[PDB]
């Protein structure tokens, strides 16, 4: 009996409401097949990528919890600056060698000499172990 402050009731959760003779899950919160533990909440809109924690609210695997999964949020800038990204107008202000709405997209002026990859402004990885002045 490792778990407790289950209760003597059938009905368990931090999510009980009702009488007695018609006890149940508070408004959002449902049971399980057969169950009667309320710890599963309804979500207006469908997660997606993330899943229901709580009434009309969606967790992202990122962390950020909001009514839908997206890095559309209210916080600070309502926007997510990054790699040296001002917040203006709510917008994020890229600099030079750096692009995207999150301003994290690095661009090579040089490319690469192969299947290489952009990592950062000017720089590129060579995948086949490309030698060269631009990538090597």
């Amino acid at each position: 009996s490792a778990r407790g402050g289950g209760g003597h009731d059938a009905l368990k959760g931090p999510n009980v409401c009702g009488s007695r003779y018609n006890a149940y899950c508070c408004p959002g919160w449902k049971t399980l097949p057969g169950g009667n533990q309320c710890i599963v909440p309804i979500c207006r809109h469908s997660c997606g990528d993330g899943f229901c924690s709580r009434p009309n609210m969606c967790t992202c695997p990122s962390g950020q919890i909001a009514p839908s999964c997206g890095s559309r949020s209210i916080q600070h800038c309502n926007i997510r600056c990054m790699n040296g990204g001002s917040c203006s107008d709510d917008h994020c202000l890229c600099q030079k060698g750096y692009i995207g709405t999150h301003c994290g997209q690095p661009v090579c002026e040089s490319g690469c000499l192969n299947g290489g990859r952009c990592v950062a402004p000017n720089r590129c990885a060579c995948t086949y172990g490309f030698t060269g002045p631009q990538c090597e």
